[PDB]
């Protein structure tokens, strides 16, 4: 039987917020199975909860957030979810002493390392994957998402940019997915924006965190950070690093072929309602025999 998965042991880390640009201490924390993924704020008093579920994410102008019922927030959880698809987490309770996740140098490797630092437990309860059996699709205009039915877990991302420093050979990005892969092709991809934008937003004590060291700045023309790109298409690698962030926000990993075109948080977010509210466009299946699991999942 294919089992849930936690953490072996509380592990900690520091890094500085890129909204307040202070300390963040982020702690990880091993739960019990059927719990699912729980980012918790411990600055407030008493601490707040916010599982990861669909139906509570937030396209804020930096990052995502979730909500509470209350509207209280706790931002920039997308990179740090993207390595819990990469790594197979189903169960952890994620604190920070602060809104926000510490945003480390703009990607997901840092916490591949965290998390391999914590170690896995696999738990004695079946991990229920959400198998895609109907074609979904939702559309932004001339965006647009889609999931189809396919036995694996497939990503096929477009990114539509007319910056120069983002060359057509490098706008389009598709990998079969696993945790290797994750690991190796797409969790380095750093996140990117545009100088004057962060310097207006810095002007008006908004995005303090933001430096160099954690993300890729681009003016009108160019790529500002001295060492350049650490992918060619490093651009298009991050967002479907925010891809994968996105769609496992339902804290279950997914069978079937993603495509999209110019999509982003919000449109990745609507395809992911849209499958989870369609009840007979889904299903879950877990995998008493292990030797069903399709590849994308092994683990790694
Ligand atoms: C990609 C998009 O979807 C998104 N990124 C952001 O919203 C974002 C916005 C600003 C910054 C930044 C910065 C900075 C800086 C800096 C550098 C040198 C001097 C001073 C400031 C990083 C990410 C994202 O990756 N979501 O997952
Ligand atoms: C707060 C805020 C804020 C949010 C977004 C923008 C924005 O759209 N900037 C433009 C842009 O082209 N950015 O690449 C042009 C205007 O540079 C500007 C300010
Ligand atoms: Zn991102």
């Amino acid at each position: 039987m294919i089992k849930q998965r936690t953490l072996k042991r509380i592990v900690q880390a520091t890094g500085v917020g890129l909204h307040t640009g202070k300390k963040v201490t982020l702690t990880l924390r091993p739960a019990p199975a059927n719990t699912g993924v729980i980012y918790r704020r411990t600055d407030l008093n008493p601490p707040v909860d916010f599982p990861a579920d669909a139906k509570s994410v937030r396209d804020t102008m930096l990052c995502t957030c979730l909500v509470n019922e209350h509207d209280v927030r706790i931002s920039t959880v997308e990179h740090l979810n993207a390595a819990l698809a990469g790594l197979g987490i189903d169960n952890i309770v994620i604190e920070v002493n602060a809104p926000e996740i510490p945003i480390m140098d703009g990607s997901a490797a840092p916490f591949v390392y965290l998390l391999l630092d914590a170690g896995i437990d696999e738990l004695n309860c079946a991990k229920k994957f959400v198998r895609i059996k109907e074609t979904v699709r939702v559309e932004d205009g001339d965006k647009w998402a889609e999931f189809k039915p396919y036995n694996g877990f497939s990503l096929d991302f477009t990114i539509d940019f007319n910056h120069p420093a983002i060359d057509s050979s490098n706008q389009r990005y598709a990998m079969n997915f696993s945790a290797d892969a994750f690991m190796r092709q797409i969790s380095r991809a750093r996140t990117f924006g545009f100088m004057r934008d962060i310097e207006y937003l810095q002007s008006r004590g908004l995005c303090l965190g933001g430096s160099f060291d954690c993300a890729i700045v681009v003016d009108d023309y160019r790529v500002l950070n001295e060492d350049g790109l650490r992918f060619e298409d490093e651009f298009v690698r991050h967002k479907m690093l925010d891809a994968i962030g996105d769609l496992f926000m339902c804290g279950h990993n997914i069978i079937g072929a993603f495509t999209a075109y110019k999509s982003g948080h919000a449109l990745n977010n609507k395809l992911l309602q849209a499958v989870l509210a369609k009840q007979e466009a889904w299903e879950y299946v877990t995998f008493q025999d292990d030797a069903e699991l399709p590849l994308a999942f092994k683990a790694p």
